[PDB]
């Protein structure tokens, strides 16, 4: 029975290295790095693989996996799908730990833009959480940390990290890693995953999915929100994604409302996050 070498990048940065047989659906390979991980909360994540076209695309579970990375190697990233309104619902602490490294990453990669004191908060409850209580003989007046925090470090950030660092005296990992998720989850783009589009009259703006809806972003004035329910339909069309809108209270039609997307594949993405979002927050 003839096996692919995997290779998945995890949210702590290491390499997990694994094989399947080659006619495996993503859910094998899956099931075997949240093995590796001690992860039971399987739900909110997923792997991605980058396309001919370098494009971020999850790996379908319930696909075979080589129709899905096609021509490209078998290289896959550990990420975040789902993103939970509220971490503390989760029932265990790795899950928290696992989506607190994911946020790392959206933080330092500029995907979650964040103040400067909410990046030093952030990055304090990492500190605490990773090296527990603050040691001053760890820090001179000249400190910087090893840990990214930022898409663009400072020594003030550094200063004010410490600072608040301080201030979390006796604080355990997994009370450190909630406090992280508690201001974190507030960000307005957190767990949003953008998407470039025009809307029907050929103006740029960006499509964000998340737990709370779709998000139309026209610019810092206008910003339009329909939330899951309000949603009956979701399709696309060559380069075009419409979402059916169901009828407002006494009037008489549905209203369905287009977009153009960068190409087919983008539109067929864009659909595809939509529909899974939809249902996973119609259930959770
Ligand atoms: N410079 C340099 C340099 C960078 C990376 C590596 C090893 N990369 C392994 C790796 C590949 C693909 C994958 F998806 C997961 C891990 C070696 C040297």
């Amino acid at each position: 029975p003839k096996s692919m070498q995997c290779k998945v990048i995890l949210l702590d940065g290491s390499e997990y290295t694994c094989d399947v047989e080659k006619r495996s659906r993503g859910q094998v390979l899956f099931d075997k790095v949240c093995e590796h991980l001690n992860l039971l909360e399987k739900d909110y994540f997923g792997l991605t693989y980058r396309d001919a076209e370098n494009q971020k695309n999850w790996l379908d579970p319930a696909k075979e996996i080589k129709k899905q990375v096609r021509s490209g190697a078998w290289h896959f990233s550990f990420n975040v799908k789902f993103y939970p309104p509220d971490p503390a619902q989760l029932s265990e602490d790795i899950t928290r730990y696992y989506l607190c490294l994911q946020l790392r990453d959206d933080i330092v990669s500029g995907r979650l833009p964040c103040s400067f004191v909410t990046l030093a908060l952030l990055g304090s409850y990492t500190v605490q959480s990773e090296l527990g209580d603050y040691d001053p003989d760890e820090c001179g007046s000249d400190y910087i940390s090893e840990f990214r925090f930022a898409p663009n470090h400072t020594k003030e950030l550094e200063d004010k990290v410490i600072e608040l660092h301080k201030s979390h005296r006796g604080m355990t990992p997994a009370e450190a890693e909630m406090h992280f998720l508690e201001n974190a989850k507030k960000l307005s783009m957190y767990g949003v995953d953008l998407h470039h589009a025009k809307d029907s009259e050929g103006v740029e703006i960006m499509l964000g999915v998340c737990a709370s809806g779709l998000l139309i972003y026209r610019d810092r004035l206008r910003i339009n929100r329909f939330a899951w329910p309000k949603v009956l339909k979701i399709s696309y069309k060559r380069n075009n994604f419409y979402i059916k809108i169901r009828p407002g209270e006494f009037e008489q039609f549905e209203s369905t409302i287009g977009f153009k997307l960068p190409n087919h594949r983008a539109a067929k993405r864009l659909w595809k996050v939509c529909v899974e979002h939809h249902t996973f927050f119609r259930l959770l």
